[PDB]
């Protein structure tokens, strides 16, 4: 038993209209309002949604989604925190159902960082993507999920056993010029979750959404310019994951990495001390100032 | 030890002549009569056969045979049903004689549908598939299985626990505005057998059988049109499957599913709130009036 | 740990002169003389030798050696043996340099069968395969051994027993009107060994080999009737392996089977009552007098 | 938990001038000097180095580092090791820098080669690999490591022991007219390890490297020809690997072995009493006087 | 008979010694000496070259060299281009022998560019390429040619008569607001000239080369920054030949656009109005201040 | 209409028992005596024969046989011949059936060199293969013809128009320091006829022939060295056809030059000044003392 993917994330924000606008036309994401007065959702594929987007809000990570196969291993799982010692609560069918899954449960990581398991998300295969703006392709998802954050963590240690735990594998991928980096998969993405030591105001440092296509990751590059949005990191490659990527100031003042064309998650660890090219530093004040080339 | 297909099905009729005609003319089945005074065979491919045919019947299902790979598996999955509390009988050589199969035995699962589990089907490889009408292509069996149906239950707790044990994976993949049907799957065909808590006079909702040319399945649908025999719910796509589908009357009153394309069956639950397209309700009074679009 | 191949076979013969012309002008098999009194090898592929011909002798099979991966597969299966209460002789180096392996074990199936289980074969990677006659192929052998027999047996459940320890499945595949033979596989050979209750005069009924392509099956064929040797069984296909096969005699008077496009084992147990098409007997007093076609 | 791959060599030289330009010159390994006094190191591929080439030195191995794949593996090996009796030591975080690994273990192996147990080596995708003149193509690391080696071994049960409990798989492949070779997998790479019972006045016998391409081996070859370098046993393919490949001398006296084209490690164990072709003794005194043709 | 690709190019140059630093270092070239005091040349493959650097020179372009495939299209085209009325000169061995080629001709195109049509380049298959700096990969050459470029023309329709007549196929692609740009094909390389009307100080605008890997694209990208060397347009995707590419200054003061994932030339003619993102102008005075974005 | 393969050659040799002994065992070619008392042949695939060997003989080649599809084409090219000024003669039908052929025509090429061109080869697809010693693979013919000689010309411009009015395509590819050797294509082999200026006591110089298999090659290379037969150069590839060869004496005096891994013709000119490593020079007085590496 083990979770398998990053099923979905909730935000919360306190300027909802500049996030649709964002999310639409910097991103190409779709919204979808179900005419609830305090939330909406953003659509990546058939997923009835991948992020929901509260309001009223902190402009801050609300909760990540990791999904399990099915109710088998939903149970082997908390079971298996429960005997490690940590605190579950397993959710009643209203709950459940304002995630729209089939079985919920909620806890929290070692960093404090609010953290739902779940199986059975609702898809809308009547409903196909349909993008917030003209894409020449679509998203990676599938079995993949959604994409990767880093999330503040207060210990690296106590993370990696927590996340060891619920069937992640991983460890420290960059020692760079010394700070320490951990990255874990639970799936083909290269990674889901990575984590340090850096001191975090927020509990999300970045969200990474992967492109099909090169051409959709230039022309959001391009919007990110165009609109004078801050890039925190330029252009580049990681060494790890192998994708083209940048990270951009949202709304909310977390980053979005953009990328295209991640390789697949490898069991056996290696390090870097550097990325391929790029991610030189631009913008400042974005929790990433690292020397990467 | 598990079920790996849907093997064969027993059916009984009070109209032979009409369903040796419909089994032909308007699916492309092949009848085999062996000149037994009680019964004949509808094939679909090397097997000796798929379906029984029992008559002076009651329209209903008699019995599902599952297969499992061989003795070792058999003789497990018995010791199994009957430690979790299941009550079997294993059949003597005569009994097994009349079913085809190496060895047999029988059972009930919680919703009273006889089932039986066997290993060592009959292949009459000398003797191939010879379909009742001219075919474009043929029926998608092998390690699929001869198709699926849904079947009563009156606990689906239940059901599900007992079809768990025979190693069948799935669980509730629609809730459609709420009634739940749950579907679950031995091997690649999506799934194999299907149930909710509806009530229903007969023990068989429905049969699925598979094409392998869209062709087959679209002069099919217009046998159905052209003889004037109820369609139930109108051509459509299944968003858990995947299949282009209709489903008709049999003379026995319960319907058959002829459909075209399945997905492959996926051990990660989802669930939708309706199909893709499709499917919408035409005669009434066979226990499928669920608005799916 | 398990049995993964048939890797030679020991015979011997009154007539070694006529064995010579027959393997060599009938079949194509490779002749190799290391000048020993009392033997010589038969090759196939870059094995030293895939069979011993014994001289000074019975007319008869000598012994079956059967391959296990390595040492670890060799001391657990011996340790296996003598768990289930079977007499098993571990042979010292004379002995295991006497078959060309690099270790040996001596046993006997239920039937009386001599059987041998070693490791380590050797392979005359310097001498390639040359053929006894010109061929268009060669013979098909790698993972799926040599070939396969039937042996006598004159307790078949005791025989499954035996050969199931070892690492085979399968059971009776078919019933001919009742006889009942069984097949087993231990690779993608559709079966390595077979057997059934039928009196014999000889431990071995047949051995088959299988030609990469069907222009040397055919020749071998011809070469048969231009000689006058008798063919007990004409060409056909068998429902279980699928492949194209005929029976003739040898010089010692059990018979070859060569043969042609032999299918994949399946694990999945079926049975048949009768072959796709010929094997009809021609010749009969050699133990395969059953009706087939 | 097993070891994977031959990830690094140390070794020392009494000559390293005259290393660095047979390293580039005849082999076409690139030289990173990073301005250490006592060392510099040897690439092939992204990795920082695959051979650290230690000067005040005795012109022979230093340590042969063998990765596991994470963690996880590391702490499971090092407790195999202890329960087995073994001696191993943890090192320090100063220890595995030195090595530019996550973590590191040492001990020997029972013939006294100095073992090395890490995970986590440094790749600097940031620096590809440029080879020490033009080369056609690269070098085969990857899965397979850096290449094998034969060292030196007193007790071959006991170095059998050893390696088999680190996840090694192999036996006795050539019966050598008796000398014995033992050569041991623990990749796709036909061997990394092999040894036998020959008194040798060094630890190391010989390192194989693996070019891609039969261009860059056959200018190899060229090379030692042309600057009458000992070549101790010419062009050949060996029965076990099929790798064609010749043995140089080293300016350590021992030797190396360019090769191309090597097979896929197999878990079958057989034997050989000599190679394809060639690997005939030309220079001698170099602990490789065997007949191989 | 026709031009099968752009084989080599002629450059003069008044700074030789920064082309050397600037071709091995920013972009990866090989620089090869031959002693000659008036020119050196520079590698990208195993053609002896493919750019021959000129030194007491006009930072300008001094020929284009046009492959055929054999002497009879060699003697086919001259014959043509005479037939049309255009002025050619067939070059003696000494002349050819200066460009390494087997049959040389001169001319010139219509607007002024020297224009050279060979067979028989010389490629050393001795030598393989070894670049400047390390590269992750190699250039994109073969059936494609060097690369392509713009040159100034006087007259488009003339320009546009003299490539036909030479095999080139292509139009007007280009539309900016109104600018027309002619993209001319004679290879599977979307196109290796092209052309306008605009005024212009030099032959030679910019030469394209291609990289196999987007990591050294992206890492030349980066040789320009960190060095502050004037970047014209800004990375970004052509609309024709869909590749990734930006422009940067040479020493000569013409641009260089490295790129990555050229598509193949299409036969049918399109237009574009702007390009799919990015070549946004940064530095100005290069002769390309067109909108494409 | 045109030369598709070189199909067959005669020979002539003053000691047809040392040819016999010579082909089979040195090169693995089939003997073929049909009883004739002047003349014997030698197969290499199913054609009845490749090469016939003459006794009363001068050691020397006696005629190259070069097929064409059919009729059509063989008395297109006999016009074609004949108008450009060539003396054919159209063959009765004895002569014909002594060469094996429907269609027979003799002329001689510009340097002497008897000429044959034929169509409709005898194929003996009752009588594979069957080499002169055991093979691991066999040779490369099919579409690529028999292999490739260089023959004496003494005038190199008269026998390229001569090969190219036959349909050949290519021209000089090496310029050795200056001797420059001109080489033919007439189907997917690099070459099949190959020339220079240089003189030579005999019509040829050698003939290639190609194993499939590299461990067929290197034996044959053993089999020279062991026997002590003269090799004119060493190992070593060439830099056109990419292949690995070497050239040993044969009883007549002129080479062999046996093969492995020649690469597709190219219609595209080019030349080299050297081939990519090896063919050194070592037994001299056998027209080829060309510096190759
Ligand atoms: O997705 C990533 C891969 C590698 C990284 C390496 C260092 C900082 C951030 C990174 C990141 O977001
Ligand atoms: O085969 C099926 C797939 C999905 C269904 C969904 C709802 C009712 C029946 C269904 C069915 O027969
Ligand atoms: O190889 C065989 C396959 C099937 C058989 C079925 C019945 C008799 C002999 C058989 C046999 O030798
Ligand atoms: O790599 C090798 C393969 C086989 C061998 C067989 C005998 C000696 C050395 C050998 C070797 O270095
Ligand atoms: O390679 C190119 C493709 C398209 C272009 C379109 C407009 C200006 C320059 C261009 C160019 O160099
Ligand atoms: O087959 C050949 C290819 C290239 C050659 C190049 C120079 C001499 C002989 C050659 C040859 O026999
Ligand atoms: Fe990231
Ligand atoms: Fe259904
Ligand atoms: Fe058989
Ligand atoms: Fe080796
Ligand atoms: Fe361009
Ligand atoms: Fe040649
Ligand atoms: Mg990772
Ligand atoms: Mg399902
Ligand atoms: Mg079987
Ligand atoms: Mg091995
Ligand atoms: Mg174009
Ligand atoms: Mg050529």
């Amino acid at each position: 038993a083990a979770v398998i993917e990053l099923g979905y994330m909730g935000i919360s924000v306190k300027d909802p209209d500049a996030w649709k606008s964002f999310a639409t036309d910097m991103l190409g994401l779709q919204v979808l309002d179900e005419g609830e007065k305090d939330r909406f959702y953003l659509r990546m594929d058939y997923w009835h949604h991948r992020i929901v987007v509260h309001h009223n809000g902190q402009d801050d990570l609300e909760y990540l989604g990791w999904r399990v196969a099915g109710k088998p291993e939903f149970e082997a799982l908390g079971q298996k925190l429960i005997d490690a010692g940590y605190k579950i609560r397993i959710c009643d069918k209203v709950e459940a159902q304002e995630r729209m899954v089939l079985g919920l449960m909620k806890t929290e990581d070692p960093g404090g960082n609010p953290t739902e398991i779940f199986w059975g998300p609702r898809i809308d295969m009547s409903n196909p993507f349909h993008p917030g703006r003209p894409l020449h392709g679509k998203f990676v998802t599938g079995d993949q999920g959604l994409g990767h954050c880093i999330v503040r963590q207060t210990d690296v240690a106590e993370a990696h056993k927590f996340y060891s735990l619920l069937g992640f594998r991983g460890d420290v991928e960059y020692r760079i010029p010394t700070a320490e980096l951990s990255f874990m998969h639970c799936n083909a993405r290269d990674h889901s979750i990575a984590f340090g030591a850096m001191p975090a105001a927020k509990r999300l440092n970045h969200l990474m959404l992967e492109y099909t296509h090169m051409e959709d990751l230039g022309y959001t590059h391009q919007q990110f310019v165009k609109n004078e949005i801050d890039i925190a990191l330029q252009l580049g490659i990681h060494a790890n994951d192998k994708a083209l990527t940048f990270y951009g100031a949202t709304p909310s003042g977390w980053l979005i990495e953009p990328g295209w064309r991640g390789a697949t998650a490898i069991d056996e660890a290696e390090y870097y001390v550097g990325d391929i090219f790029g991610h030189g530093v631009e913008a400042t004040g974005y929790g990433l100032d690292v020397k990467l080339s």
